[PDB]
């Protein structure tokens, strides 16, 4: 037991482990769908950009709960990172119908760590995950809301025109 | 009763003003280490100005759970401040860990402080207890381990080397 | 199929994706070992500063191969990145030397692979080979051999003292 | 035989003698490729800007060959420069795939100049290829890769919109 360690119950520290790994494959995710837009055949250079930034922005979460585990006296243990699901990805609206599910489903996973940090009496815990990842979250959320709007709306994933000047006027 | 008064209960109000007492008591224990290494016969510089920031850090703490008393109502009542329980801290080494054991208790004081707020649905209350108090007492409690982890690997107490080196070292760059 | 695909092997298409994976497999590592370093009770900021800007480097050696796979017409196909080999890496000096053990087992999968792009007469993916990779890889291995060798003469791993120095005169 | 002459067989000399008239008719091409979207009746601007950039780009090459020429003791020999294929192209996205074609052929032309080279243990005039002429023309073929891919994704060659815009969004 950590000469640090006060107030944080073993559940947390693992939950918190397994909110690490979370990041670290949203981040293979982004990595991938990165470079599919990268390729010769699909040719989308700023949708390849906004996966890529997207891609270090969730590998800066992932640093930043390994911090606080070692803030808070617990300790790291790293799994496997999943290969993400597709290897291809049809296109820019489906890219962003994806990315928007699994923003979802990261922020689930988050609420119930708060959820989790509450019933322990955690508060130092319940507002690093208010003040640093509920709201990103939130936004971030909001931000592949519109865009998967936007998109439909320019009449994709039918037309090609769409995401070519979607690429060059939302994300150029 | 205060004009300004809302939502603040009496005992939030009588913790607060345990809390400051507390916030002082710790400002004046690490004055008191400070110049425990100012002592020609220990003469640690940079170990005195550590500790002489972390005095006037814990007095702005003070400062600053009496501006929130009078921002929510509540009326001051300061105690004694009572004498830190030593004169002499030993070695480096040892302050640093007297030093950690002061930043729990604080910290233990401040998530009882959370608790009762919590029970008297003050949210107000709560989130400045969050924002100004606990990720700093993580952070303070961070450091002092990572001193007294590095004390202990260099070979402190029983090596002095370590002690001046640490002193220049990491608490001089 | 892709219309940009001129001289490139199948084979090259697949080892170029199994580089890829070890330069993320590598990442990993580095950033398990950074963080190992931040731990309250190991305390040396400079390795874990050192190790940390290593998983960066890492990231973008691998970045760079995915982007070598679209320029060339093939097409990335991510694996699961294993976990480190460990969740405790002891001390500097050992975590210094699976650096070097590990610095070496990439080297010798680009050796291999540079072999591969001879056997296939591929002068371009023999040049971006030699060109980013090799000589990187060489000057990686020499440095680390130095800080082991360093942290030796200092008297690690039994002398805490000496990593202690070697933290803030040579990494900091 | 040239005072300066080293390791240079024939065969190399008389190969860089017909890379150089290669180069010398891509310019040409892409010269011609330029002034025929700077036709009123067709009026692309920025399409001929780019053709135009890349024919500047071509002599380079050409004349970079003819210093190694000199740098090796070889002497040069110059040629007709060939007429091009066509003195029409229809359009932006044919224009962009004949370019394609043309920059493909002139790969594999340097692709067997190196293999050439290997053949004579001529390291020097390897790595010369290499350095200076293999990762251009990857670079150039994936970029006209993409440039086609957007324009058929956009509705080309059929809507004379796509044109339009991809001359002002991605050329432009
Ligand atoms: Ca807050
Ligand atoms: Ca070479
Ligand atoms: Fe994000
Ligand atoms: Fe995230
Ligand atoms: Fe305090
Ligand atoms: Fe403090
Ligand atoms: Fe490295
Ligand atoms: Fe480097
Ligand atoms: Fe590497
Ligand atoms: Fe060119
Ligand atoms: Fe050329």
């Amino acid at each position: 037991t950590s000469q640090v360690r006060q107030n944080y119950h073993q559940d947390s520290e693992k939950a918190i482990n397994r909110q690490i790994r979370l990041e670290l494959y949203a981040s293979y995710v982004y990595l991938s769908m990165s470079y599919y837009f990268d390729r010769d055949d699909v040719a989308l250079k700023n949708f390849a950009k906004y996966f890529l930034h997207q891609s270090h922005e969730e590998r800066e979460h992932a640093e930043k709960l390994m911090k606080l585990q070692n803030q808070r006296g617990g300790r790291i243990f790293l799994q496997d990172i999943q290969k993400p699901d597709k290897d291809d990805w049809e296109s820019g609206l489906r890219a962003m119908e994806k990315a928007l599910k699994l923003e979802k489903k990261v922020n689930q996973s988050l609420l119930e760590l708060h959820k989790l940090a509450t019933k322990k009496n955690d508060p130092h815990l319940c507002d690093f995950i208010e003040t640093h990842y509920l709201n990103e979250q939130v936004k971030a959320i909001k931000e592949l809301g519109d865009h998967v709007t936007n998109l439909r709306k320019m009449g994709a994933p039918r037309s090609g025109l769409a995401e070519y000047l979607f690429d060059k006027h939302t994300l150029g």
